């Protein structure tokens, strides 16, 4: 996240940092949301590769040790079926990962509340996108969890040629875009958090943002649109 700002340990329990094994060690790649005690939400460009996956519930910096980190192996990867990692524009860039294990609940750890299916934000919507991305454009991951207030954009706004054009769909969700706050490489598969009646729901799985930049105006950070994919996620649960 460029412009952001520190979260507290605690403002966003069901974030996840997914992360893959790299020799002796690993490291992160992606955000997702922690759905179930045993089901995470990611994009499905996150898991394209075909790495060995842990996730880390209940963490706050990548390189210090918080005294609050689970961490869990992914036992089963399920995309959408429409995926395809030569068109994201296309959509349909969500994936659930089931864990070995089921994770505990606690203050820093908590199932992300997914919207009611079919709601879509009023323009200028209050977000917050929460990740370890990169902080500049080509600068390098975060180690504390950052987060950055990115109000939304319409769909006729978003997919207008100024902004995004045929790129953005209505089964996405458009955020920010002001030049100085965004999504960057390492927030994929995050939350994108919105206020609504009084409660923060994840509206968002971010997906991508311009190849110019990651905060280049008028390209807000594009968004996978949780509320299109409900019933997607309540059948790929009960089937698994
Ligand atoms: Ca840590």
């Amino acid at each position: 996240v460029v412009g952001g700002t520190e979260a507290q340990r605690n403002s966003w329990p069901s974030q996840i940092s997914l992360q893959y094994r790299s020799g002796s060690s690993w490291a992160h790649t992606c955000g997702g949301t922690l759905i179930r005690q045993n089901w995470v939400m990611t994009a499905a460009h996150c898991v394209d590769r075909e790495l060995t996956f842990r996730v880390v519930v209940g963490e706050h910096n990548l390189n210090q040790n918080n005294g609050t980190e689970q961490y869990v192996g992914v036992q089963k990867i399920v995309v959408h079926p429409y995926w395809n990692t030569d068109d994201v524009a296309a959509g349909y860039d969500i994936a659930l990962l089931r864990l070995a294990q089921s994770v505990t609940l606690n203050s820093y750890v908590q199932l992300g509340v997914l919207p009611r299916a079919g709601t879509i934000l009023a323009n200028n919507s209050p977000c917050y996108i929460t990740g370890w991305g990169l902080t500049r454009t080509n600068g390098q991951l975060a180690q504390t969890l950052q987060q950055a207030y990115l109000p939304t954009v319409d769909y006729a706004i978003c997919s207008s040629s100024s902004y995004w054009g045929s790129t953005v769909k209505n089964s996405m969700v458009c955020a920010g875009g002001d030049g100085v706050r965004s999504g960057c490489q390492g927030d994929s598969g995050g939350p994108l958090h919105c206020l609504v009646n009084g409660q923060y729901a994840v509206h968002g799985v971010t997906s991508f943002v311009s190849r110019l930049g990651c905060n280049v105006t008028r390209k807000p950070t594009v968004f996978t649109r949780v509320s299109a994919y409900i019933s997607w996620i309540n059948n790929v649960i009960a089937s698994n």
